[PDB]
């Protein structure tokens, strides 16, 4: 019983950091890698059946569903950070005074986010997420009041299944 | 990985800002375009359908619905900056103990939003919306107690699409 | 592209302010309008229809309908600046062990609010309501433990328009 | 208009403050009435009734209803002042295994509320209420952590007019 | 009209205190009474009856109704204090893999809160509480990173009345 | 009547700590038990059976339910602390493309949870729960902003019954 | 440009100096403008609103507010010269066992400040304020250790404004 | 205008000084009057409220607070002088291992503070503070470094009220 | 490398002074530039936006702001040096029983600063503030017992930008 | 009324010095009491309770809290004298790698702080401190830069009660 | 042990000196680095992160952050010293009533201060600072007052990163 | 009691001084040993825990912190005194346009200051620090003002704990 008996319990002595992430997107370009500020993990949300035997309640396991993935990034002058965002969910609801429409496969599409150890080139692990497509893009925040923020703005990305 | 690398990935090396931004109404005139203070850029909003095949989800594209546009602007002393929008709206739905309406090819309205680069007189940037009619206008506060403050008030306006 | 020329975009090149109004009531009387520290202007409230017309939204002008009109004063001793408000609404619905009416006609009154300009003898802007009866007054708050505060009390009236 | 015209507007050119009143229960009795701490007037709460008529609403007045009247009082150490309020309220609805009821002329009382001038011994306005009995009574909060605060607790009286 | 006319209202002149109590458990022990840290002294709650008469509605007293009992005490090494009432809540309701039961004159208990005066050895005042079974016991809160605080938990008593 | 008498109201004098405790799972391993930072200990919920008899009401013991447990964990670089907990909820209900489940013999485990003394190699005392399998896990908050703070993460686990 | 340049720009080629002034109230009387040692003109203070246009801010003229003045007088053997502001003071707040007021008229009052020249006989400028009442009076130290001092106290006293 | 008339603006041509001044308390006794070597007269503290008016403000007068008396005497061997602000400080709040109190009228005394005139023989002025209970006694500094000095400690001492 | 090295490095060989400066303000006139005995030269106050890109921080441009503007000039006898702030602010915001304004065009004047060389007849550079009013003027101190001081009083004046 | 009156009225004639004390703690052992350089005696601290009865205040006392004790000793070369208190506080808190504590019967000791007469052979006063264990032990000072002071270090102590 | 052994550790035999440093920026010119006074070396600054392990600390390394660079210079007559930072500002955020901004590869620069060894030619030290943007430049301080002293300025630079 | 005695209470007759220690780091190497200058021992921190009980506090041992230590050093011309903690700093965060971390065990390194007797060669006690790493490094002053000073800077040094 130590004080140093928790660095023993992981490996490499270290603690993991909430920052010393990076998350790309096949779809969106290695530039997009680099503009993605905060996010978080999807959750694994199981539902529970509670089961009424004589006065008593045992638990038995329900049924899988998905938390939606949040993820908020940064914005350049030329807004294509974001207008990349609208182009990719244009083509599964359309936008416009025109109508289109896109088939499953065309628009929804897989992404990578990874963590890095201490040292930064070292890819510890890699989390996949596959069947995406974003359920809102937008709510911008833009005043002549607030003065040495960064402009910023959070989309929602909806998803089958996380490995 | 160098922490200059995210200049690499944004164009001219800069960041967007919350300020330096500029939204015009040709209806309303070229006086109101220094008057707006702060709004939001409005959001793509698409629901999602969750469909059940043998104990779990598949997500598949649901419809569009759009978000409505907030507008917070000042006031200068004669009002006309908020009876511009008042009249505006009395097109549509009309006030007074008399009644009217309006037909909509002739209150609904187009505006267009566009935000600057960090060189002031360039244009980076430029959002149309198109359809708009202020759903509510007013809720001014107006005392005795507050005493450094403006005199500025927030306006919703329906919109039915935006490019 | 100046900073002056926010100047230019205002009559008188000034501001309006948050204080600096004054609001009269011809059945309250002349020392009313001293009394009355702070409110609200009323809103122009108008509901949204959205229409389905094949997979998508437009949206036409709803129906008015019209914001309550807070008022908030201050109180004497005497405390008549309250009475005059019971008073005016026992006209309305009537207090005590007796019940009591009134018609429409004789209940219902109007208002003058009006906001100055910088100099203070200017009036700048008037705005009337019409049909107007108290919904709540009171709801006064006083206590041994607040000692520096006034004693003030918030007041609601109802309104049929306000042009 | 002038910064002196404000208490030309009052009698004697003084507020009134939130402090500076005294309530008294002829059923508690004389020593109750500095026992009472902080409380607030009853409003007047007149319900609106809007009616369409062709596409707007004008409103009459609706019927009134009475707000609960919020009384907290300071404790002694023979809990006389609580002792006092339950066996008021025990003559309404009863308390202990035996079970009893009083007929509505024998538990409900009336109150006498009074605020003073800034002369302390001038009184300057009485304001009755009719037909009281305790809604509820107690919520009494004590522990070893409050050092030094004081012993107090809230009650409620129900209503039937107040003049 | 005197400033220390209000220590003329109370028996001798002082005020009672929110601390400077103790409560006893006749099941629990004589080593509880001292474990006990907080806790509410049970409201003596009536709901309220209005009846319409004529656009008018006179109140009459309705029926009794007993809010819980909130009792938050302090925790020592061996777990006793808590154990002590998941044992007498095991009589009521049973815990485990096997299920039983309790008759209500088993589990149903009495207590005896009473405050003190001043002198600390004075007992000013008893409250008996009758027919107590605790609802819930625990959300005990335990954690590495609080760090000078103590070990506490909160529980609540079913009544069926209080003198 | 002394303030050392509640160093006797205790064994050994001493209070027991919110930190100070150790918690371990026999599925996770003995790694896992220098992981876990913070915990709740579960309730004893049971629900009140409130029965009319003659305007009034005596409570009897209702039926027994369990409340969730919650426990947030620290992670390190490798994300086994949190990969562990997927892979045994993934025995449970199934993650992926394709479809699995489990008996409740295989996924539901049992845990231990033990606060030491004040003396650290001390077990004072030991909590059993049975049947357990997490209801949620992730929600991983990771982002570039967050600086100073370790990654951390909650779990809630469903229970049968705990001793 | 020469160094006997300064005293042509001053009238009577003379410096103002900290000394060789005098200050009168009327209502304390002849003999209290003799008592008066050191004090402070009233600044004029005026907040700024800085607003918010296009990243930059212009300033527009906020409200006056008015700052305290701080008076330090000196005292004679009979304290009249403290009294007489005590008794000044009780008639606004009152001190005492019995609790007394005062109309804003009543204790209000006004004083002259003076300077004079280099004669001293000559009166160059009467600044005047106006609605004056002592904030706070005392704070008198008086020991055994201080020898060579003379015993004076400093008071501050609200106005309203100053001319 | 002489540097004469100042000593006619004072009754017998004298200041008052900041010592010859000898104060005693009756519960202490007649050998503590020659004890305290410096102390400081209460001052009148009157809160102000500002009320705001049309841009400006007016003051009110608000309510009456008293600041804390400091008293600081010196001590002699046997340490009595210290022991008796001891005992008359835990007649209120009791001290050690048992635990007492006092009613209000135990232990608040009253004190006699005068100054001399330059003939000592003479009384010229008498304040009398009422409701004395010492807030705090002691912090007594005791060294081996400081050689000179005497041995003396302040104690603070609040007051309901001062004539 | 020589100590004679510094002076080619400047022009003429000098060090410029904290004395040899002269401010004129146009509105005041010629005599007041001989009236300002000290002040300071306005800063540029530019805000750093610090962004997080992996674990590190890159520092970009933020928005500007300007300091106040601190001026402290002499007084002479007929204190028209301090009026002719008094009256140049009183344009602004108004002082007195009467309230006034001005419009910003009205009181916000311009203002030029200048230092001298060596040679005091040459003006080797000018600085040039737009925008001027006064934030506060005044905190004069005065008193009997500073004898060989000068009369002097400071200033603050408001800037929108200074060249 | 003398000079040698204040001889009068202390015992012997003398006055009490800030040396000539002696403090000995029973733990420590007979050679600390050397050691103890500088100390203070513990104050008795009082908070105040303000009571608001009709726009003033009266004072009730309120609860005990107890200051810490500081006591700086010197320092031999063997440091024995500074381990002594860091052995006593890890029987408390516990150092190094191993995690240890103690039970509050085993720290928490008492002392005996004493001060002489001008006759060092007579204890005219012995005050006793009871439940001692320190709450910092250290800041220990040294440099090369200073030269001829002593090695010195200052250690706070908490405490129960004091005598 | 000798006192000669502290020169055999350094170098040389010799002490570096605070003097005897000079400091270039390439973007400023040759004439700048004989103009900077005084300035400081930036610091290397680390936050720590303390995580809880069972009632103890470890530390473990946080994240970089930089400190701002502050550099205090000399000024000529010409103020070209000064002038050539509020340029080199005007380039990143933009000064007068005109709006501009800059690139960040436009304004940020480098900058090498390096220190000189007894000798004054010898160059024992370079240190590099990178991506350089002046932070605030001004607060000039000149006055009539200030007779014997220079005419200087301390500005502050913020970096991204020094070597 | 005698003036020789406190030599009797110390070891060897003498005292210890602030100068005659020497602190090696292994890590730095042999001669840095000589070039720290001045620094302080760590304190052993002991939060303390207040409990009530009955309206007194008991006081308990709460938990362990460790304050930061504070090694001020000097420096030689090639600036390696200063280089060496940089570089071993740069291990733990890392420093430049690269990004790099460390795992704890390759950072944290140990430290042994000691203290000497009188006689310089004699090692009178040794105390040991472990798990260093500084916090930060540097804030260097340099400036050509300072003319006889020595060039010095303090880093401060986090740890885990000092036996």
């Amino acid at each position: 019983m130590f004080v140093d008996d928790v660095t023993r319990a992981f490996e490499s002595g270290d603690f993991a950091r909430p920052n010393l992430f990076q998350v790309e997107i096949s779809y969106l370009g290695q530039n997009f890698t680099f503009q993605c500020k905060a996010t978080a993990l999807p959750a694994g949300i199981v539902e529970k059946i509670p089961v009424g035997f004589m006065n008593r309640k045992i638990n038995v396991a329900g049924d899988r569903t998905f938390d939606d993935w949040t993820v908020t990034v940064m914005n350049d002058e030329a807004h294509d950070a974001r207008q990349k965002f609208v182009d990719w969910q244009s083509i599964a609801a359309g936008q416009g005074n025109e109508i289109t429409g896109g088939k499953p496969a065309e628009y929804k599409k897989s992404a990578i986010v990874r963590q890095y150890a201490r040292d930064a080139k070292t890819v510890t692990k890699e989390i996949e997420i596959k069947g995406l497509w974003p359920t809102n893009v937008g709510e911008l925040q833009l005043d002549w009041d607030s003065n040495n923020e960064i402009q910023t703005f959070e989309v929602t990305l909806a998803l089958d299944y996380w490995e």
